[PDB]
């Protein structure tokens, strides 16, 4: 916001004891947004960076299992484990869509980051864990 950014600057540049008063609530305040907003984007940042890459992990795992290769059992496995941490996450992601109600941009992150999740869990569920 590049008004308060101007507001602020000519308040603490002032020399009554009233802008500096302002200038103050106005910092208490605007250091109270700064912290909330930070958390909020990192929850969503790192839930998707979590989420890029377990889909690009098990992603490339079944696909090694696509006609030779993946030990069955010992990669059979690490895949089980990673797919349903995929599906523990569509609610994650669901919730995040749900609080990001002032971001289209990174509202859409979520989506596409979505999508990705649920196309991957429709490929072990597929190829893999479908045929046999």
């Amino acid at each position: 916001d590049e008004e308060k950014s101007k507001m602020l600057a000519r308040l603490l540049k002032s020399s009554h004891p009233e802008d500096l008063r302002a200038a103050n609530k106005l910092i208490k305040e605007m250091v109270q947004e700064d912290q909330k907003r930070m958390e909020k984007i990192s929850k969503r940042v790192n839930a998707i960076e979590e989420v890029n890459n377990n889909v690009k992990l098990l992603t490339e795992m079944v696909m090694s299992h696509s006609q030779g290769g993946a030990a069955a059992g010992s990669s059979e496995d690490l895949m089980k484990e990673l797919y349903q941490r995929c599906e523990r996450m569509r609610p994650t992601l669901f919730r995040l869509a749900s609080d990001t109600e002032d971001n289209d941009e990174a509202l859409a992150e979520i989506l596409q980051a979505n999508d990705n999740l649920t196309q991957v869990i429709n490929l072990y569920k597929q190829l893999v864990r479908g045929e046999e």
